[PDB]
């Protein structure tokens, strides 16, 4: 059983990838970043990004002990191609 | 520092509370508020996405999965009592 998925999102210059993430401190506290929304017809949806799944890594960077802002910053710095690793949330 | 909040949601007969839950495996399975709709009973009650649900109508939900919790919520009728922990 493999709950780890690797995806590639591609977009145009003045376009966004079409997804929202939220980092929550879940009480056993564990910080977990979730895909909160994926827009219909978006690059994220086309890449197969699923709402509810958790972000494991962004462009090769394990998001383990890093701030939610770091993740957003990394995504914005990624340009038109974004590499993500997710884990089954649902 | 009190991470625990107690809430009371109230709705009408032919409607829902306006929120979705998600059971996530970390102890073990934990359930949190996945989504809260705009203008909903849940939003009005202060339910906030990302908060861990500790109990429902006085029942500790620790070792319980998604469907059983939803069943409890459905059986609750128009009033629902929840205890949640800060996720943000």
């Amino acid at each position: 059983s493999q709950q780890r998925k690797v995806l590639t999102l591609e977009k145009g210059d003045n376009q966004t990838f079409g997804f929202e993430i939220q980092t929550y401190g879940l009480h056993h506290v564990e910080m977990v970043t979730f895909v909160a929304r994926v827009h219909e017809s978006s690059p994220a949806q086309l890449a197969g990004l699923t709402p509810g799944d958790t972000i494991a890594s962004v462009n090769g960077l394990n998001v383990e002990g890093i701030r939610h802002r770091e993740i957003v910053d990394i995504i914005k710095a990624s340009g038109n191609v974004l590499r993500l690793e997710t884990l089954y949330g649902t």
